[PDB]
């Protein structure tokens, strides 16, 4: 409890076909407010930058989805908003690391400068 992986490791274990949270942990929903019981069968996006249009956008061909753009990437860091709106900014890497036997998307949410 003095590093990042157990201090609040934002860790989202999602799948890279479809996306939807598989489960997240008493760390990465510590840092919104879900849980692998209650961010399950969503989307992890849905609860970053813009949750109405951007979620849906991010989710797709990825990256600034227009290649040179700021309109919706994740992937980089960028400003998210928790369930409760903290519009804060934060550092996000998504990639296909595995969990099984299907591709998992992996998404871990850094807080700057904390």
């Amino acid at each position: 409890g003095a590093m990042d992986p157990e201090f609040n490791k934002a860790i989202f274990t999602v799948d890279a076909k479809t996306t939807e949270i598989l489960v997240a942990n008493d760390k990465a929903c510590g840092l919104l407010g879900y849980s692998s019981q209650d961010l399950i069968g969503q989307k992890l996006t849905q609860f970053f930058l813009r949750s109405d249009s951007d979620v849906v956008e991010a989710l797709s061909e990825e990256h600034m989805e227009a290649d040179g753009h700021a309109a919706v990437v994740f992937g980089t860091v960028v400003d998210i908003i928790s369930r409760s709106g903290e519009k804060i900014p934060v550092s996000v890497w998504m990639k296909r690391m595995r969990q099984e036997r299907r591709l998992c998307c992996v998404v871990v949410l850094e807080p700057v400068e904390r």
